[PDB]
């Protein structure tokens, strides 16, 4: 099935350890849009993405991918279905060079031209990466590694690209380039679910946003409108 809503979370509840991390949230990520989930550290952003990816259990509610209930399915299955996740930590394989890291992303495509066009498309998106194609990973700057992690996910031609704090700890200029690349990716049609602590940057590129506070959504709406909301501005953008 193919839906206009690529991902829908319904009354999701997540419990682990001693804490009730997510307390019944609802979210929708429309096809071709960039949706962002923002909130302070510890709001439950990573947990939300983990639940969706099946890395943590959903005690209540459901996660629907293109109309199909994938609630609590095996993480490896959910990945094969088309949901790509670029977790926090710019996880990359340092022992493999930039080229190998990108290519391992298209391990299940069988494509011939597509893989070709996609590899070159990623080159225009990340000039600095092509500048160090034969170079190993772990020898690039965190900024470059972050860009490499994103490139790898792209080579799998994701039906849904999820990213957890893509700009965390980066220099202003890199933060700016991260968000610009996210926009370029979306302009090609890729649906994105972006989790960020940098609310300003996230809301500026997103179509829709959700504000998560202590496991619950307190506000949601068109991104441009959230930027003009007094509560968002004072609480997340520093305008008090
Ligand atoms: N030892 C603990 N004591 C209290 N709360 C804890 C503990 N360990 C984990 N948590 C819970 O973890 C949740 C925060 O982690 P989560 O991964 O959801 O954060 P996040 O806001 O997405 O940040 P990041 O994206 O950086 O991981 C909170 O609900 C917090 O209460």
């Amino acid at each position: 099935m193919v839906s206009d809503i690529v991902l829908e979370v319904q009354s999701l509840h997540v419990y682990y350890g001693a804490i009730h991390a997510i307390k019944g949230i609802d979210l929708k990520v429309p096809r071709g849009q960039i949706v962002t989930l923002i909130g302070a550290n510890g709001a439950g952003k990573t947990t939300t993405l983990s639940a969706i990816a099946g890395l943590v259990r959903a005690q209540k509610g459901k996660i629907i991918f293109n109309g199909q209930d994938i609630t609590n399915k095996p993480a490896h299955v959910i990945n094969r279905m088309g949901i790509a996740l670029v977790p926090e930590g710019r996880r990359i394989f340092p022992e493999l060079t930039v080229y190998e890291n990108l290519m391992m992303g298209a391990y299940n495509r069988k494509d011939k031209e597509g893989i070709k066009r996609d590899l070159e498309w990623i080159f225009s998106l990340f000039p600095r990466l092509k500048e160090r194609l034969k170079q190993l990973g772990g020898t690039l700057s965190g900024g470059e590694q972050q860009m490499l992690a994103i490139g790898r996910a792209l080579m799998s031609r994701p039906k849904l690209l999820m990213m957890d704090e893509p700009s965390l700890g980066l220099a202003p200029i890199l933060v700016s380039e991260v968000f610009e690349v996210i926009q370029k990716i979306n302009q090609e049609g890729t649906t994105i679910l972006l989790v960020e602590q940098n609310a300003l940057g996230a809301l500026k590129v997103a179509h829709y946003g959700y504000v998560l506070e202590t496991g619950q959504i307190v506000l949601e709406g068109k991104a441009s409108e959230l930027l003009d909301n007094e509560m968002v501005r004072k609480a997340y953008l520093g305008v008090a």
